[PDB]
């Protein structure tokens, strides 16, 4: 009821405490913080302005704008404008591809690939209504 | 396969976080506090929880959750032990209520048992990540 909104948010929190620690290291490896490995996942999925990433984001747009230019710096990331990726921001995400799909796979070996697919389309669905909600306000 | 699952999950994760942040600014703001501050009274909003479990849960370094923390004790929307005092009691309920009703309107049309099975294979899965995190 809304309790599933908590077990959301509850959910969400943890699979982000996972995260952050699964890439401890390879965001130490690349001088990255957490709260821009993020941005480079953002960035994974399509180009973005400073002012898209802190809409999306909810953080003060300079904090954004602080870790927007240490990523250029490092060419993580790149102007066309917009923010695109470069390889090693690509080889980055690859390697964030790697540790996740691989834990993941662990924990739901003994899933039914079925019972996933209609959860999986009822989810695409809320996704739809999620993303087409944001886009008026 | 397993990928695409967690393009998906990576993406709705992104997306509910955005959604988020957009219908919660105005009050964050009618409140005066930053998106940060108010995910710290989010957690309290179930319990209270001192400090270096602060920074556990989160993943975000030292003692910013601190700075937070006194930032927020100063507005007293957080108490002392650090609980969470009646005035971000007020916050919260008025942050559900828009979580909610929003959450209400995106699910009204969907039958019961398909939410559920929805719920159960999250919670099965929220399951396995917990006690692997414990894995430390
Ligand atoms: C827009 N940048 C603001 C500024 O960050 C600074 C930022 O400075 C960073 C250091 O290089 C880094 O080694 C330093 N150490 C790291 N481990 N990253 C950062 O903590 C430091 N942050 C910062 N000064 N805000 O790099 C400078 C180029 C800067 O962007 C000046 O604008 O000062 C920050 C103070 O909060 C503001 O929030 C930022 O928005
Ligand atoms: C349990 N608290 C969680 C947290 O709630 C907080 C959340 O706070 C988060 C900021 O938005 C985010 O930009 C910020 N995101 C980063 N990538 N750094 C978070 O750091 C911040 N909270 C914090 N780090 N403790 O933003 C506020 C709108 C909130 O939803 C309370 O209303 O973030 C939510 C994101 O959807 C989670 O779903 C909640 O469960």
């Amino acid at each position: 009821i809304e309790d599933h909104i908590s077990f959301l948010e509850k959910f969400i929190n943890d699979v982000n405490t996972l995260t952050a620690k699964l890439l401890k290291d390879l965001q130490t490896e690349y001088g990255i913080s957490a709260e821009q490995s993020h941005v480079l996942n953002m960035l994974s999925i399509e180009a973005l302005t400073v002012g898209q990433i802190t809409e999306k984001q909810g953080v003060n747009k300079a904090a954004v704008s602080r870790r927007v230019k240490k990523l250029l710096n490092a060419e993580l990331v790149k102007l066309e404008k917009i923010i695109k990726l470069s390889n090693k921001g690509k080889k980055y995400i690859k390697e964030r591809k790697a540790i996740m799909s691989h834990i993941a796979s662990d924990m739901t070996s003994d899933f039914d690939s079925k019972e996933i697919e209609k959860v999986r389309q009822v989810l695409e669905i809320i996704d739809y209504r999620i993303q087409s909600y944001t886009s008026k306000l």
